[PDB]
């Protein structure tokens, strides 16, 4: 169905963008001096951009043409002034990406291809698994940046 | 959706439920010199367990609300006389588990939760597997029974 | 005799019952983002139900009759409201594990039944570690509690 | 003390009895072709006899007056015409065994001999597995013997 | 000669004093909650044990007569409070321990007793690193108590 090859030629796209965000994220958290959470953000930007191009594979095998479309600017660093800041952008990020995919099964399941169901299968348990851990690293983020200098001590040791 | 955090929560008790019944088999089975068929029952009663862990982990990682229920006291282990009686009621239980496992992926189906559907899909299929597993032995307890004595070298051997 | 054929029977209830209240203190830390309190609640969980299972067998071949009641839904989870809450009903859970334990080996003796009482000494050891180990998690989250964030720092660190 | 004192050197008598009981039953299952059953009494006379040493041991580092007695001649052999008898006997023995364990330990603590039960408690936890698995064993052979050739067939796989 | 031998002796008593005053310093610890702490306490209890011995050991050798005076009961735990002020009493015993080493050695300087010079030269290098150990670590309790808590955080990094 056309609207099955434009979601999954968006999820590409969707991708993609999540990876140029996280990478943002990765340069605000080095710029400032938190070195652990940049790592994090840095593995996450290559995690994305293998979701991405995994996407592109099958879809390449599935006859599903895929044209690239542009990766926007990153634009939420321009606001970001803490590390909770960057955390929540994230995990909105996260919950974009699940709902993407969800809209994305849902069009599969709409024209009975179930061959895209079941390749969607592995991401929508990794979605739930990414989202906890954020929605967790944020409550913890929040919760320690509570005493000053309290969150600087476990970037250092945990990240 | 409100029916498939109900079914979720439900899902638990009756992997505790069953993991229940399976102790029960198994304490029926050491009571009357069945060790080789206890050790089975406690084996899987473990595994249930394992279930219900599983499910409570996924559940709380999805914001999934659990709130652990009572979980039964075993009833048939009461009526229990013979293995063949014991393995009938455990294969019901496999049923059960079986039915419960499909109309929660009924509801999950229905409110286009493909997160579950993905997660139960392992499930489905091990619970093909467990039921064919338990009526095949219910199959050789039966026919192993029609002669005195038989039986026990199935449990001294298998 | 007949009484400690009962109270070895309520063993195996109270020995299943304080594995369903570990779990459900695991339940409560993963929900609230502690995740090693959860880990910790959890194997905890696991523990107990081992020696509920270590009563039934020794049970079995003692011909003392084994029905499993019903296991109760844990109660005290609705009221938590903060780690040191668990912590402290998880304390309380031990010291009546360790009542029980004591009557049962009271009335094992009454009616001299040596074999029981000497099932139940590494129990009895056991519970003073358990205690000791509860008590002392206790004071640590009941201290580190008094500056914000800080017991967050220690879910990571210990545990 | 002079009742334990008394009763600790019966328990050896005991062990060494119950060692030549154990071997009788092996000849029994050895004259009768039953090599499996045989070897299981050879391996449980050695290990009676093994208690009984243990016993001799902590009563001399304790000082605890030791003499031998004469070790009876079995009898219950003179009545035993199948396996399921045999058994019988062994599980009997056994109960007898515990009994008197029972009573040196109730000595020791009506004269607070806290060391006497310390090394006594092992040898009462011994006995929950002997008697069970004695008790299983005899179960096994009871319902196997019901069919003609059957219990002949299982002894082999031991 | 005769001063030096009654501070040798006095220095074995004075091991053996130290040595109980760390395990109450561990037991305090410990009903306290404070295990690393403890443990650091019991190791160095063992530790100034193992220095008493060494003193008594040489003795022997040296034809220094040894005779063992009574270990006195600590009482600096009666007025501790918080781990601060069990550093602080550890910290004093090991500058008591550095003089009356200090002590002994000028009593064997004045007496020519160069062997026992060279015996102690271990020990007085061995102290300027406990002192600054012990001042160090308490540095860091102090600092670290002002904030609730964080004490108590950093006990199980150790």
């Amino acid at each position: 169905s056309e609207e099955l090859l434009d979601l999954f030629n968006r999820q590409v796209t969707q991708e993609f963008t999540a990876s140029q965000v996280y990478l943002s994220a990765s340069i605000w958290f080095d710029q400032n001096d938190w070195e652990g959470m940049a790592a994090y953000m840095l593995a996450e930007s290559a995690e994305e951009r293998e979701h991405g191009l995994g996407f592109v594979d099958f879809a390449n095998k599935r006859n599903i043409p895929i044209e690239l479309q542009a990766v926007p600017a990153p634009v939420s660093c321009a606001e970001w002034s803490s590390p909770e800041d960057v955390w929540q952008s994230i995990l909105e990020l996260e919950q974009a990406n699940t709902r993407s995919l969800l809209n994305l099964a849902e069009a599969a399941s709409t024209c009975h291809d179930f061959a895209v169901m079941a390749f969607l299968n592995p991401f929508h348990l990794q979605q739930v698994n990414e989202e906890d851990k954020i929605g967790s690293i944020l409550a913890k983020v929040t919760d320690e940046n509570r005493t000053p200098g309290l969150l600087r001590s476990l970037d250092v040791v945990s990240f």
